[PDB]
């Protein structure tokens, strides 16, 4: 295993945001072109071992595990009635205080805060990603497609992300192989060598939320100055076309900087090799 290891997205420009969005709320829209500086993107989204090891050699205590709480969706024991505040849920219990993280050591670490995420990346040597470079990395050298693919769900009747199949939020088939969260080098890398870029748990980036975007050409943006909320970007093994179609590359949503759920982790980023 190599579960920290970092790929080199290259120089480019790209098209950030649609012209034809599907969440308008979320600022999907405008379609801008952004140029990005070459830069690393972890290949894997940090999973429960990787985290282990910066809580081993700092003694992190997480914001949901000093709180006491954190958000657990109902179906695998509020923004909405399937979310549960629950005691004792953290990133060890994902589930709650007698779930356990043993048998899946090689998932993504979930129930961490924006804070709890930059603390583990900035120890790593490394940083967030902003939302642009999120995104850019996401499309893995494609233009204007849904995922990070091409525009098929399932191309060649495959599943390339762990997503949900059946009806939400009452029955989830788990057709894709993986109920709750699958292993952080599950499925096909995309273009650029990255995993669960889309699906498995949401990704935290460095950016405060806006949805109101310019349509000027930017390089390496990085959000606006202030906010309330940091952006997630590419959804969840809880997404489902019918509810919740956040699992293309330009759709977005937020979260106050100190919450945390059982649906939401995050990778880092970095200028140069730590
Ligand atoms: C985090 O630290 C724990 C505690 O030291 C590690 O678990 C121990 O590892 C040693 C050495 O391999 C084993 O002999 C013990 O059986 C383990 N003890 C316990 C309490 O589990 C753990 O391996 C470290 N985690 C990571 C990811 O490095
Ligand atoms: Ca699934
Ligand atoms: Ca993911």
């Amino acid at each position: 295993l190599a579960h920290s290891k970092m790929v080199p997205i290259p120089a480019g420009v790209f098209t950030m945001g649609t012209d034809d969005p599907q969440i308008k709320q979320d600022g999907e829209a405008p379609a801008r072109r952004v140029t990005i500086d070459a830069f690393y993107m972890d290949a894997y989204e940090v999973s429960n071992t990787e985290f282990e090891k910066f809580v081993n050699s700092t003694g992190y205590l997480t914001e949901a595990e000093k709180f006491g709480d954190s958000f657990v969706f109902e179906g695998m024991l509020a923004a909405a009635p399937w979310w549960l505040p629950v005691k004792g849920a953290n990133w060890r219990h994902p589930e709650g205080p007698d779930s356990t993280i043993l048998h899946r050591p090689d998932h993504p670490v979930l129930h961490v805060s924006w804070n709890d995420a930059v603390a583990y990346c900035t120890w790593a040597g490394k940083r967030l990603p902003t939302e642009a470079e999120w995104e850019y990395s996401c499309r893995g050298g494609l233009h204007n497609r849904l995922f990070p693919w091409g525009n098929k769900l399932q191309p060649k009747g495959q599943h390339y992300a762990n997503i949900w199949q059946g009806e939400f939020p009452v029955t989830n088939t788990g057709e894709d192989g993986f109920q709750g969260t699958a292993p952080v080098d599950a499925f096909p890398p995309n273009g650029y060598g990255l995993y669960n870029i889309v699906g498995n748990a949401w990704e935290w980036t460095s950016d405060w939320w806006t949805v109101h975007h310019s349509v000027e050409e930017t390089l390496n943006p990085k959000g606006p100055p202030s906010g309330k909320d940091r952006v997630k970007k590419g959804g969840s093994y809880m997404c489902h076309r019918s509810y919740c179609y956040r699992y293309r590359c330009a759709a977005r949503s937020q979260n106050t900087p100190d919450s945390s759920a059982s649906n939401l982790g995050f990778r880092c980023a970095a200028d140069r090799l730590p």
